[PDB]
């Protein structure tokens, strides 16, 4: 896999972010991730966190996996990097999201993801608390 500029537009939620991608607006949906809705528990600690980005960080990438690019409602399907840190591993980490929506083809990061949310589940964080 290799990661592509884009720009920050607007972070909509904890696993949706709106982007700048070769110059078109585009909303993309975090791969393997699921952060609460904004109506449930912790729903707006991951929104907050990823929101965050457009203080906390300067340069932001998007990497897409083998296989799908788009899922069925136009949304781009990618891996995202803030400053090299990937907000897909930061939020399952943080016990803000957990692993979801595996798909053989599109499970990359599927591994690294779930050792980050063994870690998150025996501290017992948010999600796991
Ligand atoms: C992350 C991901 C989501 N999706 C789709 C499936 C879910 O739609 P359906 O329930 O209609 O199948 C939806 C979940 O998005 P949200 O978690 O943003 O609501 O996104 C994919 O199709 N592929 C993916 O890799
Ligand atoms: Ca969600």
């Amino acid at each position: 896999l290799h990661k592509e500029p884009a720009t920050l537009i607007k972070a909509i939620d904890g696993d949706t972010v709106k982007l700048m991608y070769k110059g078109q607006p585009m909303t993309f949906r975090l791969l393997l991730v699921d952060t609460p809705e904004f109506n449930e528990k912790y729903g707006p600690e991951a929104s907050a966190f990823t929101k965050g980005m457009k203080g906390n960080a300067k340069k932001i990438e998007v990497e897409f996996d083998k296989g799908q690019r788009t899922d069925k409602y136009g949304r781009g399907l990618a891996y995202i990097y803030a400053d090299g840190k990937m907000v897909n591993e930061a939020l399952v980490r943080q016990g803000l999201a957990k692993v979801a929506y595996v798909y053989k083809g599109n499970n990359t990061h599927e591994q690294l993801l779930r050792k980050a949310e063994a870690q998150a589940k025996k501290e017992k964080l948010n999600i796991w608390s």
